[PDB]
């Protein structure tokens, strides 16, 4: 389905996002946080609302998101669920801030 100019910026950036080129960083984030298979028993009771990557990748296929808007709020929710439940010194947590400061920075590029 055709999408505004904006939305199409973000479709851009959610591909970079899962390319290669992030991917040391970028795979926690590829896929629902599975908290059975990771021993994370509180997950669930700590995040009300739980977003990944392959989710935003649906919603944008999907025509889910209206505006750009929309689309940066999931993104943003996905990492600040990481800053919410992790203790600020794992590993996940600098995986975050990486794949949140490519995700920023283009996001501001965002066409007028
Ligand atoms: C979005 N994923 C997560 O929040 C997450 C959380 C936790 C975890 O055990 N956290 C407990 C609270 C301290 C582990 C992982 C896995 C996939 C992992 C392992 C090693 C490095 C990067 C990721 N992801």
């Amino acid at each position: 389905g055709k999408l505004s100019e904006q939305l199409k910026h973000c479709n851009g950036i959610l591909k970079e996002l899962l390319s290669k080129k992030h991917a040391a960083y970028a795979w926690p984030f590829y896929k629902p946080v599975d908290a059975s298979a990771l021993g994370l028993h509180d997950y669930h009771d700590i995040i009300k609302h739980p977003m990944d990557l392959s989710t935003v990748k649906r919603k944008m296929e999907n025509r889910d998101y209206r505006d750009a808007q929309e689309f940066a709020a999931d993104v943003r929710l996905m990492f600040s669920n990481c800053y919410k439940y992790n203790p600020p010194d794992h590993d996940v947590v600098a995986m975050a801030r990486k794949l949140q400061d490519v995700f920023e920075f283009r996001y501001a590029k965002m066409p007028d």
